[PDB]
């Protein structure tokens, strides 16, 4: 509970490459320099003033990250620099060497999901969300980007919750403040709506209003009836499950223990098959 204990990361990690493009910033490929093991190391400029919003970053990683569906805390790391600034600060986490869910899309021939396989991503999404919102966590940011695979078949989340707005695409209609909504308030169920807009991304391969230039989209968002899948070829529980996730009032927006009851989560026969159809897919590197 202190950045002195931290140690320089020289013989203890190495950075290989900027994972995936430039997606997440300055998030690399580290390898564990003992063991050769890979970890994920999220490097960070730190300031004087920034050192006590930063303590709790660690401890947010350090609480919530020890779940399965969360990618696990290591340990962090201070390189530091000369009395004329500014010391590097490394978040070393699991490394999830299967990419994320927005590479199975593009990785899949035609960047449409098996309708079984958006069942299985989207029960752990929300199994991990029900960990984080237990504890009274939003994660903020769900999206095919933040899930990512292990090597294992095992579906993880990053970027739980600093000057730029994002990408508008996933933002839950709440949170994106317009005359009747003046105050734009982050509830737990803003989560689900992305959850909803992930699963619409892992069906069609792109979330609902792709083609609008962001400011266009985020204008739109609060205005536009919910989201709906393009296709007919959808089973009952998925069109319903999108719906459920699609609530445009977050007043009536189920929990995401309601959402893990839902016949399209609860009901999973081939989830063993799956996983191992997962498998293979990861296997093709
Ligand atoms: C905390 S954060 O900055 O949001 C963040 C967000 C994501 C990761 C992360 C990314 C990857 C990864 C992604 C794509 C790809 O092609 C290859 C690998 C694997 N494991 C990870 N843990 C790490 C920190």
């Amino acid at each position: 509970i202190d950045l002195s204990s931290l140690r320089d990361p020289a013989g203890i990690f190495e950075l290989v490459e900027v994972v995936g493009n430039g997606t997440y910033g300055q998030v690399y490929k580290g390898r564990h320099v003992k063991t050769g093991q890979l970890a994920a190391i999220k490097v960070m400029d730190v300031t004087e003033d920034e050192e006590e919003e930063i303590k709790l970053e660690i401890n947010m990683l350090k609480k919530y990250s020890h779940h399965r569906n969360i990618a696990t805390y290591y340990g962090a790391f201070i390189k530091k620099s000369p009395p004329g600034h500014d010391d590097q600060l490394w978040l070393v986490m699991e490394f999830c060497g299967a990419g994320s869910i927005t590479d199975l899309v593009k990785n899949t021939k035609g960047n449409t999901l098996k309708e079984d396989w958006i069942a299985y991503i989207s029960r752990e999404i929300l199994r991990g969300l029900a960990h984080l919102h237990i504890h009274h966590v939003i994660h903020r940011d769900i999206k095919g980007q933040n899930v990512l695979l292990t090597e294992n078949a095992e579906v993880k989340l990053v970027d739980f919750g600093n000057t730029f707005i994002g990408t508008p695409y996933w933002m839950a209609p709440e949170v994106i403040a317009c005359d009747e909504n003046p105050d734009a308030t982050y509830d737990y169920r803003s989560d689900l709506w992305s959850c909803g807009i992930t699963a619409i991304e892992m069906a069609e391969g792109a979330p609902p209003l792709c083609d609008m230039h962001p400011m266009r989209a985020l204008f739109l968002i609060p205005r536009n009836p919910p989201p709906r899948l393009k296709s007919k070829k959808w089973s009952k529980k998925f069109f319903s499950f999108i719906e459920g996730c699609l609530v445009k009032n977050y007043m009536q927006r189920p929990s995401t223990e309601q959402l893990l009851k839902h016949p399209f989560i609860r009901d999973q026969p081939n989830e063993r098959q799956v996983r191992i159809q997962l498998k293979d897919h990861i296997d093709r590197t």
